[PDB]
């Protein structure tokens, strides 16, 4: 299904969405994406909205 990452960063704000099978596979993608974009922060996951947040 569609998973969302809400980015509340020092440089980048925004929202990315991907298609993934599981919240676990979505997390691996999103950690790779945060890595790639120099984002290091506090994370949550909300199952109702299928949404991770990372906040710097």
């Amino acid at each position: 299904m569609q998973f969302k990452l809400i980015i509340n960063g020092k440089t980048l704000k925004g929202e990315i969405t991907i298609e993934a099978v599981d919240a676990a596979e979505a997390e691996k993608f999103f950690k790779q994406y945060a890595n790639d974009n120099g984002i290091d922060g506090e994370w949550t996951y909300d199952d109702a909205t299928k949404t991770f947040t990372v906040t710097e």
